[PDB]
């Protein structure tokens, strides 16, 4: 199961008080770039209306009955490709989101989350972005692990 | 396909209907799960507390979800397909007369249909399927799970 459309659209519904609007827009745009760079997927940011992937920040009960645990623990959850809720990614605003390392790097979490949005299962490869354990190298460049490039491309193809 | 990536699923009966004794309820639920485990490799273990895979509940009106109960009649019950949290959970409207007989709604028949949902079964267009959207009573310990439901559940978990 995956996206019928190669051209997806996302909308940053709201923001975290931890980062500036640019900081968040850069994090997500860099996050989609991770996947688009290795597939035919295109991501267009939508300011208003319905978007294939609605990005939102919320705490505890936020409208889906998968409540966030608050500070630490669960950080974010995303729904697979599909209508309505599908593609959507929520970020536990009870977490300290960051561009660097102080708390939880948004770009890193968003990339993993968009993996789920594009249909990527959690990986078993300890060195894969889709591996369900948060790790941050601190490096100022991101390489998509081969596990991820393979998994995503097994869905939408390379170039 | 949405299903459970494990054959061993646990279930906890959270609260209880006033209509039947604890044992009537439990028993009716046992039978309802057996309907499915008998035609697939699915194992159902009961939990008296904690997080089970299939949390059963009897609640009226707003009972904690986007599917509020309408009181007497109408929606008799609903269940969620496989998934975390509430996925797989089943809810029965306690404004409906639950029974083990034919007077009122037989907990076993509704539970079985409901459990199919938790397992990943959609509704059938086949007027004979247990998953058929409408309610029909039959009752008999020598209960025959319709061929359709067999084909559907086994497409999910294979045969016994
Ligand atoms: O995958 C998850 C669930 C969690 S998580 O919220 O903690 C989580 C979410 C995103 C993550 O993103 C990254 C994963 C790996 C790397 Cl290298 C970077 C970020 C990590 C954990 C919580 C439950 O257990 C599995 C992980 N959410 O999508
Ligand atoms: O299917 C439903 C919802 C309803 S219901 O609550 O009335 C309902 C619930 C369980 C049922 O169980 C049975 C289904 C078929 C048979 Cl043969 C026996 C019981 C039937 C209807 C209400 C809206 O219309 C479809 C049916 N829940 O799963
Ligand atoms: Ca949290
Ligand atoms: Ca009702
Ligand atoms: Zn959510
Ligand atoms: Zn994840
Ligand atoms: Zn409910
Ligand atoms: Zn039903």
């Amino acid at each position: 199961l995956k996206w019928s459309k190669m051209n997806l659209t996302y909308r940053i519904v709201n923001y975290t008080p931890d980062m500036t609007h640019s900081e968040v827009e850069k994090a997500f745009k860099k996050a989609f770039k991770v996947w688009s760079d290795v597939t035919p997927l295109n991501f267009t940011r939508l300011h208003d209306g319905i978007a294939d992937i609605m990005i939102s920040f919320g705490i505890k009960e936020h409208g889906d009955f998968y409540p966030f645990d608050g500070p630490s623990g669960l950080l974010a959850h995303a729904f697979p490709p599909g209508p309505n809720y599908g593609g959507d990614a929520h970020f536990d605003d009870d977490e300290t989101w960051t561009s660097s390392s102080k708390g939880y790097n948004l770009f890193l979490v968003a990339a993993h989350e968009f993996g789920h949005s594009l249909g990527l299962d959690h990986s078993k490869d300890p060195g894969a972005l889709m591996f369900p354990i948060y790790t941050y190298t601190g490096k100022s460049h991101f390489m998509l692990p081969d596990d991820d490039v393979q998994g995503i491309q097994s869905l939408y193809g390379p170039g």
